[PDB]
């Protein structure tokens, strides 16, 4: 997250880390058992990494549960990131308590002009590197479709939305890359892409949680 703030220990408690060896994407607690994240995010050999706010320090209230599946999108592809999404199993369900909480799935699409969180361990630079140990959030707007469009012309699709601040230095970053966007309390996006970070006319995009739900949710029936 670039421009963005520390968030304080644990008020993100859906946030996850995903960890092959190291900290590589976040992710959005759905319930005890299941993670979404961006397809993009896909690698062999997941653990989970719950109620997590320094990802270099075991400070008493994660718990590290290995995935047992992951499952991308069906239509996922990894050119365009149409379809940016996927779910993870976890082995054991988490204890949910008051740092390891889930988000509830949307029932209606977000608006432009809504301000979300998003929140991450990704880098804080736009030009440069420097990745943050504990957690860092953002609060940025969602824009209009054509706003969207006219940044990234031919590239956006209906599954995506932009958010963030065409001015530049707010947004999300690489390591943030499947993490939550919450606007009015629902996980309403997922980190996916842009064009570099923070850079002026290039904001975020981010996957379409809304048009999912019901993947998700027959997807978890079944799984
Ligand atoms: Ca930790």
């Amino acid at each position: 997250i670039v421009g963005g703030y520390t968030c304080g220990a644990n008020t993100v408690p859906y946030q996850v880390s995903l960890n092959s060896g190291y900290h590589f994407c976040g992710g959005s607690l759905i319930n005890s058992q299941w993670v979404v994240s961006a397809a993009h995010c896909y690698k062999s050999g997941i653990q989970v990494r719950l109620g997590e706010d320094n990802i270099n320090v075991v400070e008493g209230n994660e718990q590290f549960i290995s995935a047992s599946k992951s499952i991308v999108h069906p239509s996922y592809n990894s050119n365009t990131l149409n379809n940016d999404i996927m779910l993870i199993k976890l082995k054991s369900a988490a204890s949910l308590n008051s740092r390891v909480a889930s988000i509830s799935l949307p029932t209606s699409c977000a608006s432009a002009g809504t301000q979300c969180l998003i929140s991450g361990w990704g880098n804080t630079k736009s030009s440069g590197t420097s990745y943050p140990d504990v957690l860092k959030c953002l609060k940025a707007p969602i824009l209009s479709d054509s706003s969207c469009k006219s940044a990234y012309p031919g590239q956006i699709t209906s599954n995506m939305f932009c958010a963030g601040y065409l001015e530049g230095g707010k947004d999300s970053c690489q390591g943030d890359s499947g993490g939550p966007v919450v606007c009015s309390g629902k996980l309403q996006g997922i980190v996916s892409w842009g064009s570099g970070c923070a850079q002026k006319n290039k904001p975020g995009v981010y996957t379409k949680v809304c048009n999912y739900v019901s993947w998700i949710k027959q997807t978890i029936a079944s799984n």
